[PDB]
């Protein structure tokens, strides 16, 4: 006869700022059709890629993470004093353990702040924006980081035909925390568990590791697959997160879907009857598919070329492995 | 000007069921002592363990999450397509992509529902089981599993002396919804990044996929630095636990920590200030430290023994790796 308290924290949560970080080394399609029989403009008009960033052999996806939280707390005006806990998600992580997220903690000057790893595939950001606003909302956090960060270089087949020009490098976080009016919308998610090994690490780690002298994990993609998933499934996910944020199609003014391959944006902005004059994100040209990263660094992009203006209203999708899919309505944040 | 929707879920929310499943191979101390010279005794001295179990070849962490799942809805009496979510949380997922839980989700016939794979150590559950909570007080989701599970076992060196007796198998999966009575408390949570190497994968697979020539990962265990840590520092978390489910020590039934050493939990409930006929988890003897399967597998244990009743008061404490831990005071299931 002792019912346990129940806590509760803030009404409307938004993206107060994001921060974005591109290791300085620029890998060009020509650079990468030194071991492939494909050419710059058939890269190009195939997936939208131009350019790559890929990192230091020093640097990994914490120290970027790390690196791209600082940027966004200085957007943010705020201090890590002012976090209560960090989300990191990543696919690149290259350790079973300890987890990325109190390193990043512990680096940005707040070593004792609550924090996970959150891993969903390229899908990752729309999990963990979605676990933060409702952590905040929830009581167990006033402010918090959500940082997405990626180092995929080191997973690519050079030889492999179908894949090497797409994944790239680099870290985006952003900054949740109170705001006067309601910033992010409710999360929209799902997956497909059947098609599970459309994009995955082909051999797992410990198999590898009884005969580390054979062929070591590569990243293996069936395009085709993602294609028609991505391109049909995608347009109602997109419905069902502007419908449950109370919005119409009319009304998003920034579109931020995956940067996973530009033909299949093209498809959904089309698909999505925004308006004919909705800024739709294509930091795919320069910066390539960097997964779990991917769409705060496209935020980043548009708000630094001024496409884009703090507080329009967006649409997030987030999709690519395991098979599964997060999005929701935000306004823009910095 | 348009707005973006403010919506409720479910205050109230409990665990409705835990499920656990356990590999039927059972490694005792005196076989873990036929590779490195120790004794049975000196193991069970020293960290309260006997017996241990190791899954087989066919088996996953994947594979163990699903059948923990399969009887967690069984105790629920309740089905897949009563599920709008899993959270698996691991460490030995040995895949970078994809995640485990839309596979898990797959497997057991829940087509499409949202998942993600949380990373937060032997505390990852504590986490867990905070994030979809938080889940459908804001009605992202109405009903969710929450699974630990683990295969510790092809981490482990069998020359360790250190730590090749502490981790063993297992899987164990907690449904969480909505009940009259309030039945999971408010998370406390944090870390310590600065001590993130006491417990870690010693070479990244990267680094050891560039050079197979040298020697394989293992799981390393800085004993000293962790015993310190967490039998010491555990005592306030329980404390802030407790502080925020609005109850005093001496009104909790069971008590369940991480099973990570009997002695280090010896300690912690002499400082917590329990009852003396308070129910401690003592689920170590047989199973060993399961990282985040631990908890729930823990739980499962309690209820099976009778030890522990349906709807008595429990304060969970998550400890471990990244140095991070996790901590709630629910209301045992089943
Ligand atoms: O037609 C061919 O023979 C090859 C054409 C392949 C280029 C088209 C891009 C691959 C689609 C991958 C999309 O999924 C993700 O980006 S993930
Ligand atoms: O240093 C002490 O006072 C205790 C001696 C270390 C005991 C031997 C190893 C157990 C380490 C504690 C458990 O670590 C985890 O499983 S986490
Ligand atoms: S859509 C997210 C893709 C993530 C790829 C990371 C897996 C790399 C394989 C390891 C060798
Ligand atoms: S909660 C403590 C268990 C740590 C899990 C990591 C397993 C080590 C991987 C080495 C290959």
């Amino acid at each position: 006869m002792t019912e346990i308290a129940t806590t509760s924290g803030a009404r409307s949560v938004g993206l107060l700022s994001v921060g974005a970080y591109r290791p300085e080394r620029v890998v060009t399609n020509d650079e990468i059709c030194q071991h492939i029989d494909s050419s710059d403009e058939w890269i190009y008009t195939r997936t939208g890629i131009k350019t790559r960033r890929f990192a230091a052999d020093d640097e990994s996806a914490a120290s970027m993470a790390t690196e791209a939280c600082r940027r966004a707390l200085s957007n943010a005006g705020l201090s890590a004093a002012d976090i209560d806990g960090v989300i990191v998600t990543t696919n690149t992580h290259f350790l079973q353990t300890p987890p990325a997220a109190p390193m990043v903690a512990a680096s940005l000057g707040a070593k004792g702040i609550l924090g996970f790893d959150l891993s969903a595939g390229c899908a990752g950001f729309g999990y963990a924006l979605g676990a933060a606003a409702d952590m905040i909302r929830g009581g167990g956090a006033a402010t918090m980081l959500v940082v997405g960060t990626e180092k995929l270089s080191p997973t690519i087949d050079m030889y492999d035909r179908g894949n090497c020009f797409i994944f790239a490098d680099g870290a985006a976080a952003v900054v949740v925390g109170e705001t006067p009016f309601q910033g992010i919308g409710p999360t929209v998610a799902g997956s497909d568990g059947e098609q599970a090994d459309a994009i995955r690490q082909d051999i797992d780690w410990i198999t590898f590791a009884q005969n580390p002298s054979g062929p070591r994990p590569f990243v293996r993609l069936e395009g085709p697959a993602v294609f028609r998933w991505a391109a049909f499934k995608m347009g109602d996910v997109g419905r069902r997160a502007m419908d449950a944020a109370g919005v119409r199609p009319d009304q998003i003014d920034v579109f931020v879907p995956h940067q996973a391959n530009s033909r299949i944006n093209e498809l959904l902005v089309k698909n999505l009857q925004l308006r004919p004059d909705a800024v739709v994100a294509n930091d795919i040209e320069h910066t390539g598919n960097t997964s779990a990263a991917s769409i705060p660094l496209a935020m980043a992009e548009l708000l630094t070329t001024g496409a884009a203006k703090p507080g329009d209203l967006a649409l997030l999708i987030g999709y690519g492995a395991g098979l599964s899919y997060a999005a929701q309505v935000v306004r823009m944040p910095k």
